[PDB]
């Protein structure tokens, strides 16, 4: 509260840190079916059904520019992406798999980083 503050957590790494994660999920074998936005134009029905595409492309132009106000921002733009990813694709499609596999990769760097 006001004159009444928790010790402060270091954060002036967070940046370098979340950056170096990002590049870890871009280089990953099944990155691919996220590494840039999907077309809303050739993609029947993601327009509609996606209400926020969110890209590691896009994710990584964000972080470039200070978009980011601190690291759970960025967290909250990585899950967006295995949450949509389970949104349009079945469990039993490669596609499917990758995101699983993504955020399991993902949930494992943040935790040993960051918890």
């Amino acid at each position: 509260s006001m004159s009444v503050k928790k010790p402060k957590r270091d954060d002036s790494k967070d940046l370098a840190l979340c950056s170096m994660i990002l590049t870890e999920m871009e280089t990953h074998e099944d990155a691919w079916p996220f590494l840039l936005p999907v077309n809303l134009k050739l993609v029947p029905g993601y327009k509609k059904v996606i209400k926020k595409p969110m890209d590691f492309s896009t994710i990584r132009e964000k972080l470039s520019s200070g978009q980011y106000p601190n690291l759970e921002t960025f967290a909250l733009d990585v899950r967006l992406v295995f949450d949509n990813c389970e949104t349009f694709n079945e469990d039993d499609s490669d596609i499917g798999r990758a995101g699983h596999n993504m955020r399991k990769y993902f949930e494992k760097k943040w935790t040993d980083t960051f918890k």
